[PDB]
């Protein structure tokens, strides 16, 4: 029978074992895994340091237990040392006792994910400085973090955004420290990221953006951090300065972009047709460039994943790509964005314009309404939609969504001008709030005609 | 210069004129209203009447003096009488002096909307027999409230449910009479409307479905309401059994609906080239079915007046159809639905299938999750979605939006399966419930085949 090795199970594995199992239930899947735990959800991380997470049992869906019942050979505390695709075997280390073992395989699932990004700084390996990705690291911030009344997040992105808010909104004095100029700039422009870097402000948090750090000393007093351009104490440092494909063990066998991530065709088969790719170790096909990206997002994992299941024998259901829909909660504010930023597009030579609208989204003669801040991100020319972004008290999130569903048909920002929307006081306004910002975007090009 | 002749001014009207002004600065537009005032929003009344509308002078958004200041013939208070087209003159009526004149046009815009719907029922002309749709019905509603503890509502569609319990939730004994057998079927499918009509029975309302009203009798304590299978004794009797087109003007002389809706090509022109039509006084072209229907909603009016104006000279943008998108908010529950119910495809003869999939919308490690039910009806060959319904106490409006988009593009369920959405705990789980509605909807399908 056709033997799977899997190796890495967290989402990505997860999700492609169970396919694997429900539709070929023959074949033999072998999955290694470093951790004793799978399918942890890092995303409640920082909900949980914000108080928002009573039982952590509640941040994971599958156990290696549940695989192993569906008939997986589950192999947790392993850690692939080798794989050698000429001959289609894979050696691997029993974390345990040190057993190392060498298996063949006939299809092998590379899902090893990603770890963060570590640079070479001087004192960056301090007990005071923290990782913030998997279940150890949760546990160990999560005991740390009463005695560490001085918190320092190092990197401004999204994850780095979550961490200050959430320690800030506990007791904390919060110093977020990033080389970019903007929080998060990969969702959203300068007219968002200035009203949440106020927001950061108003809370008491200490912005030291256009920073970038030198060194970490340790003295008795904490943990001094030496920027360019200031100098910071702190009690604990946490590093969120991005992701790394973990792929070495195929680095030089299959094709991969320059940060490691392994490059796929539609159906997630690497350049050996043997192994396939999915998650964090893979790029993906980026809809609004209809280029290979970087996006390590849980959305990617799961979907890749399932992929890997339909496509282990022969090419079935092909990739949809992705516009990289992402949405968080920051300060009682939902931000949510997809696509290209304006900034973004024109980093990579597009021909885009941007549109911004403020709105109450619902009636005033409601008893209750809110703004929404709103961009869209459009072809000037052939009026196809790149991006988009919403940011408002209520819970807009799902807009963003209906945003990938435009980019996804390569709608115009004419079709979602007056393509067909509900109306009722309780939710907008007779034309919906996407409605009206695409007709913005509609002035703004006629606006260029004459 | 171009004379253009609006006949009636609600919302249709409303944005025909502005745009029409605006791309035509130098047309003489004229506009007769037989009401006093324009941009009156119905729904505005159940809501007011639920004790939501702290002013109900906040439930127009334009006045008839900002369109005379945009450069528009205004004339409140007329009725117009008769319609030439073959000669191209109106003859219009002063309602405040019976003075009537006779003048021409170039192009007629023809918004006239719709009536509501009264039976031949005995004593249904009695003065506790109240309609519901204009401003002077709602300001007769608003003043008989007070003195009306029994109410009774005739017609169980959204209005008739929203007047229900909107009367309801304000200490009045309200009677749901109607015919049908169930509750709003025309937008969701009986395991929405059987919740709902269990919502009415808690909440203490009186659900006379399957019921026909046979006569209204004026007495010493009430009115008296005699159906065919029941007696009631009421304060007021609202009647919201429906629509029609008001369009009599017109009749034998432009191409009608059965109903006398009249029916135009893509840009809004009816069978008369000079003579435009949108709103309640036309048929819509349904994208679920592409055929012409009969869908009187304030989004269609508001589009289709739009494309008057950008139509008036020559074909300059097309119309992109509706899916009849709407929503509710009845007793605490979020209520929205697009495109066909499986009954209403069923009953036209169309290969349709149907899945039910309820859910918590999020993840339950979180402070708080709530159940959403939701339903996918899709053409089991095709794949083709052909409508959906959400219903959770969280608002899932905007969910029923990026629907109406999937049906706009004719994307399948397999598209909507795996269709890129933003995941983060506090909105969603890592597969947003649209997606898991769809894949539900793979798994129905993949059980058939094998
Ligand atoms: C704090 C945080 C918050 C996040 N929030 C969100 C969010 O809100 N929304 C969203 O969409 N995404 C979010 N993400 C990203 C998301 O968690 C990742 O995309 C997801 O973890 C990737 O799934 P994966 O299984 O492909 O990668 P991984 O989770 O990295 O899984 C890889 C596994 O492979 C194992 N492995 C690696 N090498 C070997 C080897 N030689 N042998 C054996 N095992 C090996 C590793 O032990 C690891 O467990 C967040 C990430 C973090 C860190
Ligand atoms: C209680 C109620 C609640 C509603 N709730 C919603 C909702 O929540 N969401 C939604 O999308 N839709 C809703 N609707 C429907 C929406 O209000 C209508 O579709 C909308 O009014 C249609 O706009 P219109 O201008 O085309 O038609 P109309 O509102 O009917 O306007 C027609 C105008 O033309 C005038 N007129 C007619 N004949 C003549 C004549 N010979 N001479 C001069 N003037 C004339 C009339 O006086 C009238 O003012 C609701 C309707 C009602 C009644």
């Amino acid at each position: 029978s056709m033997k799977v090795t899997v190796v890495g199970c967290t989402h990505a594995g997860t999700f492609a074992i169970k396919q694997i199992l429900a539709e070929h239930p023959d074949a033999e899947v072998t999955v290694y895994e470093r951790n004793d735990v799978i399918s942890f959800l890092s995303c409640g991380i920082a909900l949980y340091l914000g108080g928002k997470v009573a039982d952590p049992q509640g941040l994971f869906y599958s156990s290696p237990e549940e695989l192993q019942k569906l008939g997986a050979n589950v192999q947790m505390n392993h850690n692939v040392l080798a794989i050698d695709p000429d001959q289609k075997t894979v050696t691997v280390e029993d974390l345990t006792n040190h057993a190392q073992t060498t298996e063949s395989y006939d299809k092998l699932v590379m899902t090893s994910g990603s770890w963060p990004i570590v640079p070479k700084i001087p004192g960056i390996d301090s007990d005071r400085v923290k990782l913030c990705k998997n279940w150890a690291h949760a546990q160990a911030l999560i005991e740390d973090a009463k005695e560490a009344k001085r918190i320092t997040v190092i990197g401004a992105g999204y994850i780095g955004a979550e961490l200050a808010e959430a320690y800030s909104t506990t007791g904390h004095d919060v110093t977020l420290i990033d080389a970019m100029a903007r929080v998060m700039p990969k969702y959203f422009d300068a007219d968002f990221t200035d009203v949440i870097e106020q927001d950061y402000r108003d809370h008491g948090v200490q912005l030291a953006l256009g920073e970038t750090v030198e060194s970490f000393t340790d003295s008795a007093t904490g943990l001094t951090i030496k920027t360019d351009k200031n100098s910071y104490e702190t009690d604990l440092a946490i590093l969120c300065i991005g992701f790394r494909p973990n792929t070495d063990l195929l680095k030089g066998k299959v094709d991969m972009a320059p940060n490691g991530a392994i490059i796929t065709d539609d159906y997630m088969r690497s350049s050996n047709p043997d192994i396939f790719a999915a998650g964090d170790s893979a790029a993906v096909h980026y809809n609004p460039t209809h280029q290979n990206a970087y996006i390590p997002l849980a959305t990617n994992a799961v979907r890749q994943g399932i992929l890997v299941g339909k496509n282990l024998v022969k090419p079935t259901v092909k990739y949809m790509g992705t516009q990289s829909s992402s949405g968080l909660a920051l300060y009682d504010r939902t931000i949510v964005s997809t696509g290209l930023t304006l900034a973004a597009a024109k980093q990579q030579g597009l021909n885009a314009e941007q549109v911004i609208v403020e709105d109450n989204y619902r009636p005033e003669f409601m008893p209750s309404t809110e703004p929404v801040l709103m961009s869209l991100v459009f072809d000037p020319d052939t009026h196809r939609i790149l991006g988009g972004a919403l940011m408002s008290k209520y819970d807009v999130s799902q807009s963003a969504n209906t945003l990938s569903v435009c980019i996804q048909n390569e709608n115009t920002i004419d079709d979602l001008a007056m393509v067909d929307m509900l109306f009722q006081p309780n939710f907008d306004r007779p034309f919906n709030y996407l409605n009206i910002l695409a007709q913005a975007a509609q002035a703004k090009v006629a606006q260029s005609v004459n």
